[PDB]
This record gives C-alpha cells, sequence and structure tokens, in this order.
C-alpha cells in the first residue's frame, strides 16, 4: 500500500523479480539469497548508527548492536576457522583497501593476479585505487596450461621483491594451492593477501581449501558463492594486524556501519555452517561440472584448463560466434544471463572478448541438478551455433520457460 | 518460518525493535525510515550484479535494475535542482573519498571545519584516509560568537591558498552561507565542496538555503534529515566534473553498488519531493528550538552560539555534571539517548567533552511538537540536576515511558 504512493518504483521491482524467475542466472557472481537474508537487511537497524566497534562506540543505544555484530564476528570465525573478523566492510572492494592500508604504503610494489586471467579491478586495475595508489606488478597463468605455475610466479618474485602479493580470482578454474602462494611469500619476505570472494562458499562448504591458515590477512565477498547478503568480510589469525584492520576499516576508510546488513551477514554465515551448506556446494561442483562437460565433447567450443574443479569456467566461442559479447547477447534472447569474459592472453578487445563466464552457483540454489545443468549448456550449444535462426531461439526460449516455471526462484 | 531456524538473531532484532520503541532519540544524525524504505533494502535487487552505469554496465539483464536506479538519479536532480547525480556510493564518507580523488592529488591543501567545531571525521582527521592522503588545515568558529566568520576565513584562504575548501559540519546549529563560502573558493581559485549530510533535509523541505548552486560539487548521506536509508550522493552541475566523479565511484573506490539500497534510496527521495515533507522540516526547527529554549533560560546550562536555526544545538553540562559523558549515562538511565561532543575550543578530553548535542529529526518522525519538545527538554534539565538521586531518575524513566507508549516508533 506504500506500493500505491510510488508505483513506478515498485512496479520496476516487481519486474525484477519477475525477470529473475523468468530468466536462467548463470553469471558466476550471482546467487539467490534466502528469504531470511533479504529480511534481515528490510529491518529497522538501518535506524541505528553504530560508528566504532562492539563495546566501543561512539553512541549510545548500542548494547543491541553490538549482540547483532558480535553475532556475524562470531559466525565469521566459526566458519572459517579465523581469530578475528571485521563484519564492516561496505563491498568486497572496500574490504580490499582496508587490507593494503593496514599492511603497506603508498608506492609498494604488489604482485596480483592479471586481470585478463581472473585479477579483480582492486588486484591493480589503473582505473581503481589500487593501481594509483601502489605500484602493482601482475603475475599470469602458464600459456600452454592455463594453469598457475607456482615455480614460474616464485622466479617473477624475486625479481620484482613485493612487499605484499594479492591471490584469488574471479574467472579461475582449478584448485589455488594457497600453501604454495604462502611459501613464495615468506621466500621474498612478503605479506599474503587471498581475496577469495569467488571461492568463499566452497571453502565453507569444504570443496575448496581453506586460504585462512596461509594467507596474512584473507578478504571475502559475503555475496557471490556464500550466498550471503552484499557487503566485504575481512579475516586474519594475527592480533596486530587484526587491531591495524580495524583501525583502517572505521575510521581509516569508512564511517557507520550498516548494521541491518550485518544482520543479514549474521543469518548468512548461519546458514552456511548447517549441514545442508555441504550439499549446495557439492551440487555447486557438481552441477558446474556437468556444463563445462558438454563444452568439452563439443569439438566448436574449447573450456579454458580443459575443465574445473570450481563453481565456474571459460569457453572461448570465437569458433561459432565472432566474440563473447555476440555469445552474450544471443544467450540473453533465450532467457540465459552469463557475461563474456577475456580469456588468459586475449588476443580481442576488452569489450568483444575470446570468452563466455559460466556459473553454477544461482541455478544450484534453485534446486536444479546434473542433468538440469546438461540441457541448460546443450540449450546455450544450440542457441550459439543455431544464432542466425529465429525459430531456434523461439524454440529455445519455449523451453526455457518449461524449466524456470519447474524451479520456481523463491 | 525462517525464524525459527535463527532465534538467537531474530530475538535480537526484536530485542532493538523494542528498544527503539522504548528509547527517546536526540542523536541528531538519527532518523525513522518509513516502511517502504526497509522493504525496499529488503527485495531480492540485492540478487543483481550491475557494475558500471546505467546503459553501461558490466553485464546484461540489467534493464530493470537501470529503471530503478535511472529513478534515484531523476529524483535526486529533480529534488535538489543538480543536472547530475551520483546514487551509487555507500556511505557519507565513500562520497567524500570520491569527490577529492576528482577534484585534488594526494598532498593538496584542503581546508575543512576544526573537527572540535563539527567537522567530519572525513574532513582531515589524522585517523581518516581524508587527513593521510590531503594536507587538511582547519577553519574554526569565532572564540566569542561561536559562529563562522566568513572574513577571517578569507584572510586564512589567502595565507594557506587550499586546491579545495569542505563546508558542512555535523554540530553546527546556525545557517551555513554557501553564497560566502563561493566567494572566498573564488578568491583563491580554490573548489568548493559542501558535505550536507546533517541538513539535507532541511535543504529539501526549503528550511535552510541549498549548497547546490554555489558548490562546484555537494555530497550527503541519504540518512539523517533526508530520512532515507544509509548511503551517500553526489551532487553537481558541471558535466566534465560528473563524469570524474562517475569514474570515481566507480572503477576508482567501489566495485558493485548495492541496487537494494538505490531502490530504498528512491523510495526516501520521492517522500522528500512530497509536500507534507516540508511540513517535516517546520516541525524539525520548531521542536528543535523548543529544547534549545528550555537550556537558553535555565541558568546552569548554555547553549553553544546560544541557539539553533537547524535541527540540533550543543549544551555545555559542566556546571552541573563533570563531563559530557556523564551527561550521557545519566540521560540513558531515564531511556534518553543522544551524544557527549566537543564544543568550540573545548578544553577536556575527546573522550569526556563539555557538551551534548541534540537534535529533534527522529522525535518529529515519531509524530512528536513543541510539547512534547519542551517536556523532553525539562525532563533532560531535571536528570542531570538529580543525576544522584536514584528516585527522581526512576520516576523520569516512568514519565518517559508514559510519552513513548503514547507515540508509536511505527
Ligand atoms: C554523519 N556522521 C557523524 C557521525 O554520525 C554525525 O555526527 O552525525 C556524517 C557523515 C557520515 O558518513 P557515513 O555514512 O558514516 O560514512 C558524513 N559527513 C557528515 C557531515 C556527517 O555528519
Ligand atoms: C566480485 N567481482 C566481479 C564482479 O562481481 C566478478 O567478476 O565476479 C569480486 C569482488 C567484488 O567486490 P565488490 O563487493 O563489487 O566491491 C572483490 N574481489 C573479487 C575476487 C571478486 O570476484
Ligand atoms: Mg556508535
Amino acid at each position: 500500500d506504500y506500493k500505491a504512493f510510488d508505483p513506478e518504483l515498485w512496479n520496476a521491482i516487481d519486474a525484477e523479480a519477475e525477470r529473475q524467475q523468468n530468466n536462467i542466472e548463470l553469471i558466476a557472481s550471482e546467487n539467490v539469497v534466502s528469504k531470511a537474508v533479504m529480511a534481515a537487511q528490510g529491518t529497522l537497524l538501518t535506524n541505528k548508527s553504530a560508528e566504532g566497534y562492539p563495546g566501543k562506540r561512539y553512541y549510545g543505544g548500542t548494547a543491541v548492536i553490538d549482540v547483532v555484530e558480535t553475532l556475524a564476528i562470531e559466525r565469521a570465525k566459526k566458519l572459517f576457522g579465523a581469530k578475528f573478523a571485521n563484519v564492516q566492510p561496505h563491498s568486497g572492494s572496500q574490504a580490499n583497501a582496508a587490507v593494503y592500508m593496514s599492511l603497506i604504503q603508498p608506492g609498494d610494489t604488489v604482485m596480483g593476479m592479471d586481470l585478463s586471467a581472473g585479477g579483480h579491478l582492486t588486484h591493480g586495475a589503473p582505473v581503481s585505487f589500487s593501481g594509483k595508489t601502489y605500484n602493482f606488478v601482475s603475475y599470469n597463468v602458464d600459456k600452454e596450461s592455463e594453469l598457475l605455475d607456482y615455480d614460474a610466479i616464485l622466479a617473477q618474485a624475486k625479481e620484482v621483491r613485493p612487499k605484499l602479493i594479492v591471490a584469488g580470482a574471479s574467472a579461475y578454474s582449478r584448485i589455488i594451492d594457497f600453501a604454495k602462494f604462502r611459501e613464495i611469500a615468506d621466500a621474498v619476505g612478503a605479506y599474503l593477501m587471498v581475496d577469495m570472494a569467488h571461492i568463499a562458499g566452497l571453502v565453507a562448504s569444504g570443496h575448496h581449501p581453506s586460504p585462512v591458515p596461509y594467507a596474512h590477512v584473507t578478504t571475502t565477498t559475503t555475496h557471490k558463492t556464500l550466498r550471503g547478503p552484499r557487503g566485504g568480510l575481512i579475516l586474519t589469525d594475527d592480533e596486530d594486524i587484526a587491531k591495524k584492520l580495524n583501525s583502517a576499516v572505521f575510521p581509516g576508510l569508512q564511517g557507520g556501519p550498516l548494521e541491518h546488513v550485518i544482520a543479514a551477514k549474521a543469518v548468512a554465515l548461519k546458514e552456511a555452517l548447517d549441514p545442508a551448506f555441504k550439499e549446495y556446494g557439492e551440487n555447486v561442483i557438481k552441477n558446474a561440472a556437468a556444463m563445462a562437460d558438454v563444452f568439452n565433447q563439443h569439438p566448436d567450443f574449447r573450456v579454458i584448463s580443459g575443465g574445473t574443479n570450481n563453481h565456474l569456467f571459460l569457453v572461448d566461442v570465437t569458433k561459432v560466434v565472432e566474440n563473447g559479447k555476440v555469445a552474450q547477447n544471443v544467450l540473453e534472447e533465450v532467457n540465459i544471463t552469463l557475461n563474456k569474459n577475456s580469456i588468459p592472453y586475449e588476443q580481442l578487445s576488452p569489450f568483444k572478448t575470446s570468452g563466455i563466464r559460466v556459473g553454477s552457483p544461482a541455478i544450484t540454489s534453485r534446486g536444479m541438478g546434473e542433468a538440469e545443468s546438461r540441457q541448460i549448456a546443450e540449450w546455450m550449444v544450440e542457441a550459439l551455433e543455431n544464432h542466425d535462426k529465429p525459430e531456434v531461439l523461439e524454440r529455445i526460449r519455449g523451453d526455457v520457460k518449461v524449466l524456470t516455471d519447474a524451479f520456481p526462484l523463491y
């Protein structure tokens, strides 16, 4: 009935709920959060300014806010096995900024994964505060295997002499060896920071090795595979680092935290501590593998590194369509959303790319299994193969509606 | 019933809803958002990654997100009379960071209001990124009048030669002359940034003259007097500056925006565009004047600057209780929340202070008027006079309960 006061706004919110229902979401970073997560960030906790930390706030009337934030901190520590957690970062990007501010100074040398191989903007892009403030040098995957080569990264680190190595990626499909990253860091006297945003849910589910025992500091989004609200999180085992991180988040970088979003983080972290989260992770892994297998067996398509051991994979589409932007646009026509993506050693424009990135988390959260995941990948191959046949795309779009009706979003 | 799964979290949220109902909220930054604002940030908009700007997103299936974000932008532009708006900043601190990144360089000199006279942490505190990155040199209020002296500030600017002047405050009761601030900036070829976070509601209601025609760039929180969700907003009339601001917010400082929060910004901005919002502003002014008048007349209390023309005022409490912190602790015992606050030329430790800060927006949103405001101020005078008479406090707590039951929070 507040809806009656603002139809243009509430019409658009209702349309987005229906678009999410009627579309197959394969964007590897996306998920479907619980009713409980959305309800928690729709609470009157937005009415309370909580500058500072539990028991050490700028203002009064914060005793109950302190219970909520302490639940989020304790559940993070328990879930990831860390001695310290900071649940205030507004975003993964703000989490990363606080860690740089805590460990290094402006102009220090940092190594981060190449943006074409899956490094984030905040891992040294020149258009990011990261690239503008610090001296980032990128490491890549091997050109032939498309795998991290820890011997090559070591040789580069001994030349570059970084103060900090950043590990973690948004387009890398294989198991990262975090013990090797920390061995590299230790060999050159560098800090190791792991941004586990993409894989945090699989770390929580037991399906990906934890960086937490190896990274001086671990950052993540609470969204993506962890299936939480949009925000950031920082972990460490080192009490002196924890004090600097806390001061860097507030008052270094942010002011008041979003305590309604932190309530939602507490909700999501308790959902990830449930035994049912292990089964989620297992279905995320099986579902992503079942899609990759369709592309591996098709002669016209190549999966980057030959497959996946996580939630995502990339496909070189350039034997079937001109570039990944074309592939993204064709699949959108049949109500399948994914993103064009640069492949390692990408030769085409970053606006076009050679690739698509596919993820399983959102379709897994809707209850889909291996048979549905395989059928979705068969529709992708068929749509790209027949991109100039409207009657084909029309039929695939109608088949997609039967599957979305069968696996309702909420 | 999702709440059965997590009673510790949902019991804490019920405990905060009761705490807010049974508390008289005088923290001058606090407010009571509409059910519509909370509902918008509890939507499945949290599921969509919207890196980029409307029509220029990193990913597809963003055409409905684009309508929502464009409503927030169009409403900010219409409400404040600005040619350009950015609704993505996660916070007021993030909005300010993007403006500095757009207009100046590290090491550049900036003038901002002294932190003791109500400058924000992000206006050059040494523990903020603001003081760490830029050379902040404060202007103060007149020691006698506790007013801004535009002649004194002009002389200081001619001597310091800042690249940027920051105006706006968290603890200043009087009308800030934005036309004079622009004259001062113009005299030295500085940019003028106004942070209107505390007064944006009064600007929107017509009760404070707008900085928007005078500042090169205006920042604000969407929360505080504007009565929106927690977040930031940037306004400018200069198209070249607007492009720099857009790049600085993303990919300069942030990654994906909180589109659920942006929907709530669009909701709050439509509310502020309503004729009822003028009546809200009217009552905020009246209620604050009413409380200020009680302290003005009582002989044991001085109001800083001797009164208010906005939503807040400060009171020197040191003749009645040892320090502002003691006053905060005592009023907490009778279910009245405000904060200890430094006064101009504060002499005591920042952890104690001589002052309390009081504002009207929250009690005004609960539907209270001049009578209840006068009454609340009488209760505050009485509790502080009788601070070690346990039975006087207990009886005030009871009178407070009658008022809170009379004006239900929701
Ligand atoms: C509000 N913050 C002050 C501390 O609450 C206050 O006294 O009211 C404020 C901001 C807040 O930015 P965040 O959203 O916390 O990052 C920024 N600018 C000004 C002038 C404020 O008053
Ligand atoms: C998410 N990054 C990309 C877009 O979502 C992606 O390709 O998946 C991400 C972040 C995001 O931080 P924000 O909350 O948007 O600031 C940070 N770090 C990594 C590794 C990501 O994948
Ligand atoms: Mg506080």
